[PDB]
């Protein structure tokens, strides 16, 4: 009986690409969430073992449930509301990711490539530096399969063309210390990341991995928990352990400094991200609480929305 850290069974919680569903990895299985209005989607809880990672690709059908176990891949049909592909690994999984045409297994020190078939076949191993946290971006678009991770030097971060494996990586030096947190934006043109340091956060550009815009959350520590552009990548949110969410100006922009901020009154982690309309971003808590925040640049954030979502 490990648990969960508040008693409430929530094990993981997670954005899909544009930020519109969310789904929570739950002790017995997993649970989707329209972001925005909020709306249950779907409820799996009688899944044994539960699921402690969930990556969304509803465009297919598809979610992939990485078993409470730690072991497990599965690959969820959710049309057919049942697993369709397993695989099972030697080593605990970080992460998963998906797109239309791979499967992308995140573990403590690689990261596995498998086709996106009935029998996935592995096509590639790329090693990381230790990833505890499961840190990778893979873009999803038809056009773009930028798959970009942790390199084996503390603080780069390793790009790769899924669709054109032969070319190089490029390399990037994002960070003098241990990354702690990557984002990518919708386009799949440009890459956010934070080490563990957490002072600065750094945007670069997924072709050439130069630096494009560098932005300063503050001038002491922070635990980096989650960052995220909003949809045209003109801003970016970020947020802390301690709960509080800066929301920046990212392009060409007037202060490297966040220009709103807000702190949930739980002084807990939160996930991040802009919610359907441009002037408000969502926070979700492990504690199950949900929030939409209203933002301008000259005034304070006002509370929109509060929901406890594991309650419907």
């Amino acid at each position: 009986g490990p648990g969960s850290p508040h008693g409430n069974g929530l094990l993981y919680a997670g954005f899909n690409q544009d930020h519109g569903c969310f789904a929570c990895g739950m002790e017995n299985g997993f649970r989707v969430y329209n972001t925005d209005p909020l709306k249950e989607k779907e409820k799996q809880e009688f899944l044994e073992g539960g699921v402690g990672h969930v990556e969304m690709l509803f465009r297919c059908n598809y979610l992939a449930l990485v078993g409470g176990g730690k072991k497990k891949v599965m690959i969820w049909d959710d049309l057919k509301k049942k697993t369709v592909i397993e695989i099972e690994f030697s080593t605990e999984v970080k992460a998963v990711k998906l797109r239309r045409d791979r499967i992308v297994v995140v573990l403590d020190s690689m990261i596995k490539v498998f086709t996106f078939t009935h029998n996935p076949h592995q096509l590639h191993v790329f090693e990381t530096c230790y990833n505890p946290k499961g840190l990778c971006v893979l873009c999803p678009n038809s056009n773009n399969s930028l798959l970009a991770f942790p390199g084996t030097h503390t603080g780069h971060v390793q790009l790769v063309d899924l669709a054109s494996t032969e070319k190089p990586p490029v390399d990037i030096p994002a960070h003098e210390g241990v990354l702690s947190c990557i984002a990518l934006n919708l386009q799949g043109t440009r890459i956010a990341t934070a080490s563990e340091k957490g002072t600065l956060i750094r945007i670069f550009d997924t072709s050439s991995g130069h630096l494009i815009q560098e932005l300063r959350r503050g001038s002491q520590a922070a635990n980096i928990y989650c960052i995220n552009f909003n949809q045209d990548a003109s801003l970016i949110c970020v947020s802390s352990d301690h709960g509080t969410v800066h929301i920046f100006a990212a392009e060409d922009p007037k202060s490297k400094w966040s220009f709103s901020k807000f702190q949930v009154p739980s002084g807990s982690p939160c996930i991040c991200a802009f919610g359907t309309e441009p002037n408000a971003v969502i926070a979700i808590c492990a504690d199950g609480s949900y929030y939409k925040f209203l933002f301008n640049p000259k005034g304070e954030c006002i509370r929109d929305v509060y929901a406890q979502f594991l309650e419907m």
